[PDB]
């Protein structure tokens, strides 16, 4: 790995902790589904209030976790040098195309293949099939068992995708996502020698290609509940284009 793929890394990994909190401390002052996925709230007292769902009691909820999530996502990429050196109009072009995916490569560091749950700190969300590209994305990627600098070069990757349908300085930004999977591959065959992660990187790229058509895919879906109960939050409409 040269210098610069090393500052690169750093610049990357620098930002993720800066704006990833780990634990959702931040997070409070969400709806709940007042009175098929299992809600857990274990309190700092040592007290636990669990949901076992019954259809739209979940997205007041859903909606707060995710502007919570998208917060942290922009957060990410304003810190990024790389970021701030697009014209604003491309930045926010670019946040738009991979807000989802960032979020869901984020969600994916939280979650528990083995009992199936997101461990987002207090809260908790459990499954009651894998036939779900959702499910099938969040499983597949982490048998992969990535390391932190290989997720956060996931994202950059994403982030930085010219082909995002209002960017502007797509030469520019082609030559990132490129310096971006170039370090990605070096890091690898660098730091994986083991048979096991042969084809990794490529294994990788085609993970982002899926999160690419799953995320292309949800927008469509949450338009269409959007269009017949209205949940998003401004910030998801900023997002969403609503």
């Amino acid at each position: 790995l040269t210098e610069e793929q090393r500052m690169m890394i750093r610049e990357l990994m620098d930002a993720q902790m800066k704006t990833f909190d780990t634990t959702f401390s931040h997070f409070k002052n969400f709806r709940l589904p007042g009175v098929k996925v299992s809600l857990q709230l274990r309190g700092e007292d040592g007290s636990v209030w669990n949901y076992k769902p019954p259809i739209f009691s979940l997205l007041p909820h859903m909606a707060d976790m995710s502007t919570y999530m998208f917060k942290g996502i922009i957060s990410f990429a304003k810190v990024i040098s790389y970021f701030r050196d697009l014209p604003i109009e491309d930045q926010i072009s670019l946040l738009k195309g991979a807000a989802f995916e960032l979020c869901q490569l984020r969600f994916n560091t939280v979650f528990n293949a083995e009992t199936g749950t997101w461990e987002c700190g207090r809260l908790s969300y459990c499954l009651e099939l894998l036939l779900e590209p959702m499910l099938k994305f969040h499983y597949m990627l982490k048998k992969l068992q990535l390391h932190e600098e290989e997720y956060v070069l996931m994202q950059a990757i994403s982030l930085f995708s010219p082909d995002r349908p209002g960017v502007l300085q797509h030469r520019v930004v082609d030559q990132l996502q490129e310096q971006f999977a170039i370090t990605l591959k070096s890091y690898i065959e660098c730091n994986r020698p083991q048979p096991a992660h042969r084809f990794l990187f490529l294994k990788i790229m085609a993970m982002l290609t899926e999160l690419r058509s799953i995320n292309a895919q949800h927008t469509q879906r949450l338009l269409r509940i959007q269009d017949i109960h209205p949940f998003a939050t401004p910030l998801m409409q900023e997002l969403f284009g609503i």
